[PDB]
């Protein structure tokens, strides 16, 4: 309903500029009339989910690329899409004027925006915090009598989450992940570095750490927030590494297996939070299928594990088929879920590239590849960062789909925002991935979903410079004649009856 105000910062595409008085907006999603299709188009050139409509033809003739919908070939159901309410994200959002804050929250959580239904919530501090803390820093408090939420939760994160839920028309799923335990539960007595829980699963250290999960869910419940899921630990492989620079807690796959079996599983299951899902791994997919094999071949661990959370940071060294594909094959009833992604974290990556089309394409390519390998959802990292890509107590700066410029009471919606939106806006929870087969080899990335009501949603990404004319065949309905421009992303919607 309100167009993008474009601004170039000298990179491959534009950001859309928002402030207290203006932000670009979309309409709530709707399917067009039977026999018509909708096309939402974003381009490097600067189109931002521009709506065009076309007819569905009874016949098609030609030798060009055909993508044929396989609507009765059913894969995973979709949980959803969203991002992380870090301390850094909360600080950036609340540094804006209240009207600017509302337009940023609407961008993500409104049907005028991209309809996020997932918020990941750190359990106390991570790198994207300005101070180091846990919920239980009083030494040797095994009873956790001194467990409490500081202001980072009560003043920043929780009130922002309430405002997001109020804007959300869809049910929102909260996902909790811890970086570090209290240092007095750790072998190394520090938030960072190589260090695990003292002792072994089944003991006072592991029982106390399990009870910390319940104390956290209790405290959020007192604040009228309920969680869909928790992870067993953020990137447990990190705490196994000498000199690891920020908050971590090391687990081998065997350590995680026994902790889940003996401590975390039984503790959650024997609490009011017994319906909260437990996701294992929450780490790079290079660790699959090995981590899944170690944890899930133990039936006493398996009975507590709902799903396998994956991070994207080693995807470039970890082919999807050998990792996601093999894991699904071995454990088809254990959902795969992408829980953390950002650009700018790598040695060779600039922290923030305002308007980067490449970074948008990174997001959509990842989401498509994940969806094609049974993954049920995809979660961004920081919801918002400053132009340096912070704040961050170890100066570990990265990129975010929204960059806040507090001196101008402004925020910038980057390509990543729109690329994520091409999925989140149009793929409600309960959508199911269906087959989509190419007539010939092509440079496109494409995924088909059946909306809960039986309607079709197809996303087509062209990471090539070349315009690709194509046809989409829906065998029951007809043919969509279209064109995939170089460096474009499209979402197609059509009814099937
Ligand atoms: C929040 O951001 C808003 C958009 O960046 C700000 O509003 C804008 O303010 C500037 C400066 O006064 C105006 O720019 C001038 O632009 C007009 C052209 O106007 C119209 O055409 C543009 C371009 O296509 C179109 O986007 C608008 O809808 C208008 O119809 C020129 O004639 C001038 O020479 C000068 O360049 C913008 O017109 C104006 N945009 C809008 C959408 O209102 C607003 O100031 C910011 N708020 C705060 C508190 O800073
Ligand atoms: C996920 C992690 O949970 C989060 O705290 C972090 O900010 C993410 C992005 N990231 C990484 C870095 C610097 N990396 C290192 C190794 O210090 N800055 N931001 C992300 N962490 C991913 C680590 C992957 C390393 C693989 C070798
Ligand atoms: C479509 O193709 C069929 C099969 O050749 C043909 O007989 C029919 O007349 C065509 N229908 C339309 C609506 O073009
Ligand atoms: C920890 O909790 C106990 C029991 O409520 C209290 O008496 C004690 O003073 C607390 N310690 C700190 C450091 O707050």
């Amino acid at each position: 309903a309100r167009p993008c105000i474009p601004k170039s910062f000298g990179y491959s595409s534009v950001v859309c500029v928002c402030n207290a008085t203006y932000c670009d907006s979309f309409d709530p999603p709707t399917f067009p009339a039977l026999g018509t299709f909708s096309r939402y188009e974003s381009t490097r050139s600067g189109r931002r989910m521009e709506l065009s409509m076309g007819p569905i033809q009874a016949n098609h003739t030609g030798t060009g690329l055909l993508l044929t919908l396989q609507p009765e070939q059913k894969f995973q159901k979709v949980k959803g899409f969203g991002g992380a309410m870090t301390d850094a994200a909360a600080l950036n959002i609340l540094a804006l004027s209240p009207p600017a804050q509302n337009l940023l929250l609407k961008s993500y959580f409104s049907e005028e925006g991209i309809g996020y239904n997932i918020i990941r919530v750190p359990m106390a501090s991570c790198d994207f915090s300005i101070r180091t803390y846990t919920y239980a820093d009083t030494p040797d408090d095994f009873q956790l009598h001194n467990f409490s939420l500081p202001e980072e939760d009560t003043k920043l994160k929780i009130p922002l989450i309430h405002r997001a839920l109020q804007l959300a028309q869809r049910p929102v799923s909260l996902l909790a992940s811890p970086w570090t335990s209290p240092t007095w539960l750790k072998t190394n007595g520090a938030v960072n570095g190589k260090g695990s829980l003292k002792g072994q699963p089944g003991d006072i250290y592991h029982q106390t750490w399990a009870r910390y999960f319940v104390k956290f869910l209790d405290a959020y419940a007192e604040h009228k927030l309920q969680f869909w899921a928790v992870t067993a630990e953020n990137e447990p492989s990190a705490g196994l590494l000498s000199g690891y620079p920020f908050q971590c807690l090391g687990f081998t796959p065997e350590h995680q297996r026994d902790f889940i079996a003996r401590d975390l599983g039984p503790t959650l299951a024997n609490s009011t939070h017994h319906n909260v899902r437990l996701l294992m791994l929450d780490d790079q997919r290079l660790l699959l299928p090995h981590w899944a094999k170690v944890v899930l071949t133990d039936p006493e661990a398996a009975k507590y594990v709902h799903g396998i959370a994956v991070h994207w940071y080693l995807d470039f060294l970890a082919p999807a088929k050998a990792t996601l594909g093999e894991t699904h094959r071995l454990f088809p009833n254990t959902m795969l879920f992408a829980s953390e992604a950002c650009v700018g974290s790598k040695f060779w990556e600039q922290s923030v590239r305002l308007g980067s089309w490449d970074r948008g394409m990174q997001y959509s390519h990842s989401i498509i590849t994940n969806l094609l390998y049974h993954v049920v959802g995809w979660t961004d990292w920081n919801l918002a960062l400053n132009p340096e890509g912070g704040p961050n107590w170890v100066r570990n700066f990265v990129d975010s789909p929204i960059i806040v410029d507090i001196t101008k009471d402004t925020f910038y919606k980057q390509p990543m925002f729109y690329h994520l939106g091409h999925f989140s806006k149009f793929i409600p929870e309960g959508s199911q991935r269906v087959g989509l087969v190419a007539s010939q080899k092509n440079d496109l990335d494409a995924v088909a979903l059946m909306h809960p009501d039986g309607s079709a949603v197809v996303v087509v990404l062209n990471r090539s410079s070349k315009d690709v004319p194509l046809t989409i065949k829906d065998p029951a309905v007809g043919f969509l004649e279209t064109i995939s421009p170089g460096y474009s992303i499209h979402t197609y919607l059509w009814r099937r009856q």
